[PDB]
Order: structure tokens, then sequence, then C-alpha cells
């Protein structure tokens, strides 16, 4: 009854608050935020940049076509040539800027030979388009690529489950993938969360505990075409080693689950998450299989995924006194 | 006589079906399918949102023009000034949308200072007409650079052997490298696939269960140039431990072979695949060698890369029988 | 007092002399070199390149306009055209050159169908065009894209601690995101630093020495949401196995900690760093906990994360005498 | 005196024949090959694609202009409107084709509302130029950014040394940075090379190796700074383990030696390699020291990275002889 560290959505329930230097470390990093900003304003922010060049330089041209006295003669003569021709106020001088600038450049307003400063002018806008262009290539390429997109079409079970495989007492929940693309060498990581005093005394106030899913032996690496169940066994070095399906109703925790892996077509890791707690885990029950043959193929059943049954088979105590319990058999 | 869960090609043989909320998630991830369509499609789809920008545009120009009343006076006079020069209709109107967005600017159809409403429409459009390209761009960029291209490149043995080395009976298999760029970080993984009822009496669709390919020792890093031999060893801790030929014409199972590695040019990961059938694996065979030393340096030769001899010198019995049998001997 | 190898801010202090091939390694790697130099140097550099193209195929139009007595002719008539339309001199053939290198074609000066020479030129400075644009493109792309940005929004503690938890001395530093957007596949690694002779007498100016944080059981590897604490456990194969709490008073050595993982947005490794010298460590403290519940969720002060106090509790010893004598006590 | 697998510069010296598939499997993976070509190659290919773009639109509008009788009245008049304007043949067609998809658009020769198949053409066209420009643009943004150009500021010892540390016999060699710049998540690999006859009578053309440098606890990733000198411990695993001093004059085999780590700036994973030859390792030397410390920094003096000196303190016989050695001694 303590809360939610990590919601069901992989989002993270915290806030970070009284941050010294936030300006200062976000300006040095400020591609990172500007492409997790939503697309209206990252666009705002691009139009707001171009319509700035646009005006900056339609002023001066209509400076230098005010001083050269282009305003009262804008089309010119034998006599008298203009700097930029057509220019007969603000906003020609404003049109002249942005179809320079656009590369539009309908000609209708047109620069001349006569200033070298309209030349210079013409010529620095011109490079700036570029770089202007550059960035919003570039900006919008990041933020479209991004891959914890692709976190949405993978799943996880809603609840987990603690059952007997193969002699051994498991935690297991189920992992799947919604996309007929690869998640390349993707692995798993679990972890149980919950505040404790150690024996001097000291206070975390969440300590974050390896579930040991395989690392060790290579297994945490996973191919995932179909769900797999991912399985946790609960042994001497396992954190819910004395927990019984009692102490599930009663104690205070949450375990946190983490999927790894590469977006095929990016090959950018993506990282996916979802949270169980004390409660959202059934003891004693089973996942329906979600795969099942048919003549020259294979099919999953998604509907199934979620699904658990009851195993009445399955011990209420926990490993520790299981296994100690066989010691006393086995020991008279 | 069961199924094939990947096929040789590496492609997985599966499919997805009653899945729920697939419309809702797809939009989320929309960016990572987009790239996986065909060209035709993803262009057809990019033309198709030029097309629609142009048509949108060119509507409102020649809305504008139609209510200044320029479609009657479409060049003006000196008492008139038109919103846009040259639009006397519809189709003018979509060439001038077109030549805007596009940039072309031919300036035969050309803004004049008149109107605010299409110098704006102008400024709007041209903003928008960057935004389309830049998303065309990075699509375009992003397709043409897929990784999963490179395992096309990549390859494998059309059988694998069992067979004798250094004293220990190993299931092997072969896999090379088709371009002389390198595969980097490259690592291999192999796994047994097939249905199992655990002494629970639960029902495991299809298990699958790693072969361990030396992951331990962090021998599963290859380094590869030539072609490989990639050994099993069949021990204790094998699934293959108990099988021996006779086993091979009688069961069904099968094995999935991967090779993970670094595209050398852009540093994205591929994941090659392929796999062998209890009835695709030679018992007794060993590998032709392709790799051979002329004078300056040395040479490879692809047409034996498939290819196995016999060996009578082979056992048939299990890793298991051979092992107890020598504890037999050994015995007494 | 000799001196720090990498600064706080995880600055290196070292500088490379007598480099023999410096020049020509530096040309096949050239690309790296350009996105880490200043902006207003990468930019200079491109609108000179421009620029150069510019001027270079100004020139030539103005040669061709030049021989063919364009100059003298720039518009034309009845009995004569122009290879390009109205380039009288020098700065009318610049003009040309960048309204058609950079497509803005206001048009007033127009390639004509005469010259097959012009057109030609048109057609390889057009090309021209885009392949600069094209390197500036990736250019600010790239170096926009920058993954050590996020290195900070990453934090170390201001000291390391030594301490005990569960019953063992630990050295400890902490670790904390600045955004909100996760670290992914991120780990850790700590070295000790100090020069020494081995019993053969090599001197090695400095010698890099693993401080374990957990990598043998995958512990190294963390979920980075509010701020951790890193331990590294002194034992009988740590580095600072015999040091006590004088010891850290009269050495002279160093600890660098290292954070890598992977910028969310970008999946793109960034690599933190920072140092403790010995006089940086704090014998006998503990980090303030900045972390604590609050109704629907959970909060993190940020003051509380470099605060530490003390343990008066804590042993003043080496790990090393600890533990003998806990052997005498035991032993008697 | 066979031969070298590897070149000292990493190049690899080996070639593919009768490689059956080579030109289909190539196609799929096209764009692979494409970035690695010469840039003339790369660059002449896609001003390829624009002239064969420019020609075969420039036909089309001169089919149209041609049909029309455009060709005889380019300008038109009160009574006749043609397709495009100023399109008096086929030099001017190919020019308004160029104008049109490198969107320059002079304007000279102009579209009109005429013709609905000009109209199109020029929509398809404009398409059409996008689409070149974005393939080109990724190329060169890909091209440009090759992380394997990075392997050439790391550096390999020109040679590799066997002596003692802390009481072991060790084979080493060096590595550095000659970049400011850090290779991040870098780690080593080293193998030995030789052809070899298992126990069964099986020829391995080539035989690759595992030279452990601490992989198993962690050590095989390094913090490059300054030099690293790698050390390979020669013991009871080691495939070194029964070589002396004067094994090394006769036998004939190659250690590669294997650096990878990704480039700060684009985080991407470059391997560099290098070979030794057992007649490229100097047995009973030790590596000169780049790294001294002068007041407020350290500094590497590159030019002693590749020197050693004599240690006529060491032992001539093998780690196997060594040990066996000590368990006579030992032994009586
Ligand atoms: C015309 C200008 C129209 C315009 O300005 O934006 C419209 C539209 C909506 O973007 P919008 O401003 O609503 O921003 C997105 C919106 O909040 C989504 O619901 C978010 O998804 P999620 O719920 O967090 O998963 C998404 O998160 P993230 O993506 O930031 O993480 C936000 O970016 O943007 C386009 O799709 C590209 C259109 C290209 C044309
Ligand atoms: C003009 C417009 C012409 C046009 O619209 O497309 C033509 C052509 C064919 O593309 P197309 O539509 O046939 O789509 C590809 C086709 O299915 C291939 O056979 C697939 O290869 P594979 O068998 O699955 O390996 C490939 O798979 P993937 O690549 O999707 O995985 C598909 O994309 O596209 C270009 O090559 C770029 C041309 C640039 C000009
Ligand atoms: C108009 C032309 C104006 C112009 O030429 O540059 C202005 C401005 C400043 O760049 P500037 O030349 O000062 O170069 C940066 C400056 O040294 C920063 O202080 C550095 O940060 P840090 O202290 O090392 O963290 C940064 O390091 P790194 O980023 O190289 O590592 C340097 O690049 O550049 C833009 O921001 C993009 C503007 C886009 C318009
Ligand atoms: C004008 C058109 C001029 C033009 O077509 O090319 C000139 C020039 C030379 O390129 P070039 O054709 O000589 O091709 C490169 C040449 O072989 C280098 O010596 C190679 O380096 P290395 O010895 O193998 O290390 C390099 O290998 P890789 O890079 O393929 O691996 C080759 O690409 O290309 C530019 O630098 C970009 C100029 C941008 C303007
Ligand atoms: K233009
Ligand atoms: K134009
Ligand atoms: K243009
Ligand atoms: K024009």
């Amino acid at each position: 009854c303590r809360n939610r560290f990590v919601k069901k959505n992989g989002q993270c329930n915290v806030e970070f608050t009284n941050m010294d230097d936030k300006p200062q470390r976000y300006i040095a990093d400020m591609f990172t935020t500007c492409v997790d900003i939503r697309w209206r304003y990252m666009l705002l922010l691009f139009s707001l940049a171009f319509l700035v060049s646009w005006l900056l330089f339609g002023l001066i041209f209509w400076l230098i076509a005010l001083i050269h006295g282009d305003l009262e003669n804008p089309g010119g003569d034998d006599t008298f040539k203009p700097c930029v021709l057509q220019v007969n106020g603000f906003v020609a001088a404003f049109l002249f800027s942005i179809e320079t600038q656009t590369t539009i450049g309908y000609g209708f307003r047109c620069v001349t030979e006569e200033c070298p400063l309209a030349v210079f002018m013409v010529v620095v806008q011109s490079i700036v388009g570029c770089i202007i262009d550059s960035f919003m290539i570039g900006a919008i390429m990041a933020k479209m690529a991004r891959p914890k997109k692709r976190a949405q079409t993978l799943l996880f079970s809603h609840n987990a489950v603690v059952a007997m495989r193969d002699g051994k007492l498991c935690l297991m929940w189920r992992v799947g993938n919604l996309r007929k693309s690869h998640l390349v060498e993707a692995h798993v990581r679990a972890q149980l969360i919950k505040p404790r005093i150690t024996e001097e005394g000291e206070y975390i106030p969440l300590d974050q505990i390896d579930i040991d899913v395989g690392f060790d032996k290579g297994l945490d690496r996973i191919f995932l075409v179909s769900p797999i169940t991912i399985l946790h066994e609960i042994n001497e070095d396992s954190p819910l080693f004395g927990i019984s399906r009692q102490d599930l109703e009663t104690d205070d925790f949450e375990i946190v689950v983490i999927l790894e892996g590469m977006v095929e077509a990016t090959a950018m890791t993506t990282q996916a998450r979802s949270s169980y707690l004390a409660s959202e885990i059934l003891w004693g029950h089973r996942f329906e299989p979600v795969l099942f043959e048919e003549k020259n193929q294979y099919k999953v059943d998604y509907s199934h995924f979620h699904k658990t049954y009851e195993v009445p088979s399955t011990p209420r105590c926990s490993a520790k006194d299981l296994v100690e319990n066989k010691f006393l058999l086995s020991n008279s």
C-alpha cells in the first residue's frame, strides 16, 4: 500500500526537485531536449527561426533600398540602377528576403550588380539559409527515428505468477513482440524494489535488488518470436527465498521488469519496462499457451497472452520452508 | 515431421493473431512500419503528401484570386494590383502553389506586396515545404541504410554435422562472410527447439533451449574472415547429451543458429539466422576445408563450403553412452 | 600531492607529444575532427567552400562571356544570342554563379541554348552544388547529435565515502540522472590509479587497477532513475584492502569512476567520468537520502545529493586488519 | 615462413573465390557496397543518375513541344498558347528539364496552364527530383561518417614482448590513442593463428585460438587515455604455455590483436587490428614508458611508444618448464 515506482506502462513515477544547475546543464545538452518536445513546439520553433531571418534580412535590404534611394525609383532607368530591383517598401523588402533564403527566386525582385553590400547580404543570407535547413533536417530525422517508440509494440503480462517448473519454484512473467520485425540482441533484467534498513541501521529509501534471470549462464539473452515466459528460480540467493503465498497478500514490495533490445531496422536500443506489485503476482497459477501448430506453420493467439489458470498442485510455503522441509524428511 | 519454426533463409515461420490494440500501438510506433514497406508504397505515399499540399494551397490562392477579383485581371494595371500575378484560374493557382513549395519559382506567376494573406500563405507554404522534404530525407536515409540487408552476404552451412574433435563429440555448423568488409563485434548463439512437458505436467508448445557455443569463456565471440566452423561440445549439460546417430533419424526437433554482428560501415547490428532439423544434421561427417595457402597470400574456395565427407571412424552412440561406457572399461 | 589524471568534470589531464604521423593519420580520419571543432569554424569552413565554388564558376562564366563577346552585348538581338543573358562583367558573372548553385534562379541572368559549354558548366555546377549541401547537412546532423553532450545531465557525488553495509566495509560514491529521459543499458566501472614498481623492478608510471563494482555477477549494470549509490566492497581482492582511515590522509592515489550508457532518444553511448583523490574520500561518512515518498508518487531532493553525515560507529582500520582481528577473537 | 593472415596495418590477407550467388546477394545488400567505393565513383554515379533524369524528361517535354507545335511558335500569341514557353528545340527542352528538377527555375522557359500532361510531367519530375537528392544526401552522410576511419588514430606496438610481471611470465603488446577524443566502451581480444591436426587426424587450415586478456574477470575492457600495455599471462590454459625463447626463432605461428571501441562523437564501433609473427615477438624485452608527470599535468612522449629494452634477468624457458621446475626445487 506504499506506492508504485514504475507504472505498468513502464512510466516511472518520480520527480526531480531542487536541481541547482538545471538551466546551464540543459543548455549544453540542449539538442537532447529539443527532440523530446511535442512536434508543434519543435516546428513552431523552427518557423520562428525562419521568420526571424526573413525579417532581419528583409530589414537590411529595406535599409539599403531606403538609403540608396530605391524606394523612390524601384525599377530604375538609363541613368540609375537600384541595389535590388522592385523593392518599393517594407513588404517588398520582406518578399525578396524570403524569395532569396528559400531559393524560390521568382525573379521579379532581383539583385543587381550595383551594391556590393546587397550582393554580400545575399551571399550571407544564402549561407544562413542552408544552415537553418540543415538543423531542421537533422532535428526531424532524429525525432522521427526515436527507438523508444518501438517499446509500444513490445508486451508484458498483466500479472506475474509463481509456480513449479522441473522441480523448482519459480517467479514467472511473460513477454511478447507485437511486430514481425525482430528485436535484435535482446535481453532481460528484473529487480525487487523496497525500502530497507541495513544491520548498521542505515535506511535505504528504495533499494534495488537484482532478480536473477540467468545472466551468469548467458540465459538472460533471448530470441523473441513468439511470447517467451521469463523464469526466476527462487533459491538460496533469491530475494524472494523466504516468501510464501501468504506473505504475498501481506508484504509490500514491487518487482520491476525490463526488456532491452535493438530495433531491427535502425539497430537502436529500446528499453521496455513494466511492474508487478506483490498484489499483482498470482501465486499458484500458470500462463495459457498462445502458440499452436497448424499444418504448414505456427500461429500465436494473443488473446490468451494475459490469461492464467489455477494449479491447485502448487505449494503455498516459501522456497526456504520447502527446502528446509525436504531436509527433515530426507533427514529422518 | 512436425514443422519448421525458422526457415533456412532465417525467415521465421509463425503468425500473430487476435492482437487487440494493434491499430493504436502501431500508430505510436508508426515510423518503424513506414520504413519496412515496399519502396513504391513509401514513395507513392510521399508524392501523395506533396500532391495534397500543392492542391490545398493552390485552392487557397485560387480562392484569394477569385475574391480579390484577380481571375478577371491577372496581370493588373496602373490602378489595380493582383494578390499573385498571372493566376487566371484553377490550373494557374495550382502551378503557383507547386512553383512555390518546390522553390522552382519560374516567376511568371509571382506574389505581390498587396495581400498580406497571400504573403502569409506563401510564408506558411514554404515552411510546410521544408517539413515534408525533411521527412522524406529521413525516411529515405533510414530505409536506405537498413542493416538487415547485410544478412544476405552472411552464410550458414546447408547442413550441420556431428563428429569428434580433440577427444570430444561435437555438433558443428559453419558460417561465412561473403564480403571483404568485416563483421564487427560478431558473436553466435544456438538453440534447440521442441515441445515438452515438465515433470509437473506443464506443456510448453515450443521450448527454446540454449546450445552452449562457449559464451561462458567468451568464446561465442568470433573473428570472421574465412569461414569458421562453430562447435557445440555435447556433454553432461548438453540438450543433445543422450542423442545418438539412430535417434537422429527418429526424433523430431530443430536447432536454430544465430549470428549477430555489426555492419562495418554503419556499425549497425544485423542478425542472421538459419535452421537445422534433426534430419538436416549429418552424423559422422566433417566439413571440407575452404581455405588454402598460395605464395604471398590465402584464398577461400566457396564451392567447398557446404561439402562434407564421411568419417567411418565416428561413434554412433550418444555422448551419454560414450561416457558411461568409458567408465565400465576404466571401471574394470 | 602528485597530480590529477582525470579532473572532476571528467576532463582528462594529459597531453600527447612527438606523435610522428599526426598529419597523415588525421587526414584519413578527417571527418572525426571536423565535428569536434567550434561551430563558427565548421561554418566559416563551409561558407568558405561555397564562396570558393561561386567564384570559380563565376570566373568560368565570365571567361565564356568575355570570349563569346557577351560583355559587349549582354542582352543580344535578332542577329546575336549570348551564352548567358545579362552578364556584363565580373559581378554579373558572379551573381549568376550564385543564383545557379543556390537554385535561387531569379532568372534575370539566364542560360541560353547557344553555348554547350555554358550549358555543361551549369550542369556541372548544379551537381557540385548538391554535393556541398549534402556534406553540410551530414556535418551539421552529426555534430548536432553528439552523445557526449548528455554526460552533462549525468552526475557524480563531490566525494566518495567509506562505511559499513550489511557487515561489509565498502567504498561508495553516488550517481544521478538530471533528465527524466532514461540512460539505456547503463553500467559502471571504477579504477584505482597510481604509479608502481613490480617485484621485478619495473616502473609503471600510472597503473590502472580495476575496482570491482560487481561486473562478475552482472551487478555493474544499473537502472538509474533516482540517484544510485555505487558500492565497492573492500575485500581480499580489493586494491584498497590494506588501507585504513589514516592511510587516507597519507597515501597518494586516485579513484576513477565511469558511467557508460545510451542516450534514450538516439541510442548513442555516452561515457561520463569523474575522480576522487584519497583526500576526496570521506572515511566514516554516509550519503544523505535524496528520495522520499509523498502520497501518489516519489520525489528526489537534489540539494541533498552531495551531502554526507558522520557515522562515529565506523571502524578506522583496514579491511585487512578488520578481517585478521576477527580471526584472533574467533581464534581465541 | 608460411605467410601473414593479417598484415600489420590490420589489413587481412585473403581472397574469396567461386562464390556462387555473388551477383544476386550483392544486389540485396547493394547499399553496403555503394558506400565503400571511391568517392569519384559514388559521385560520377549520382551525376550519372541526374544526367539521366534530365535527358529523359527533357525528351518528353521536347516530344510534347514538337507535337503541340511549339517548336514553331515557342513564345505564342493572342490566339496560341504553348505547353511550356520558349522551348524551340532539344537544348531548350533540356534546359527546362534541368531548371525544373534542380528548382533553379530561371523562368525564361516556363510551364503554362495549357497542357495537363506538361503540368503532370513537371509534377512527376519534381517528385523524382527530391527522391534522387534524398538518396545522395544519405549516401554522402553515410560514407562521410564511416567509423573505420577512426582506426587510423588508434595504435599498436610494432612488436610484442614477453617478460615477467609480478611473478608471472606474460606476452605483452601495447595500444594507444592518437586523438584526445575517447574510445568509448573499448575492449580487446587476441588470438593465436596456425594450422593444426586434431588427434583424430583432422586438418584445420588455420585454427583461431583465444589468447586470454582477462575477459572472464571483465579485464579485457580498458580505459584508454595514455598507452596501455596489454598482458597475456602464459599459464596452464595458455596456447603459448610450452613455448620458450628458442621456440620463438623456430616455430611458425601468428598472434592477432584487436581493439574494439566506439567513436566518441558518433558512438559507432570501430575495430582496429594488427599482427605479431613469432619472429616479431621480442623475448626478454620491456616497453619504454611514454608517460611522465610535469607540474600541473601529465604528458605522453609518443616517440618512445615502440621502443623496448633488454631485461637480461628474463628466463628463456617455457612457462611449462618454469612451473615444472618450481616443483622439483619445491619438491626436493
Ligand atoms: K528557384
Ligand atoms: K527561380
Ligand atoms: K530553388
Ligand atoms: K525565377
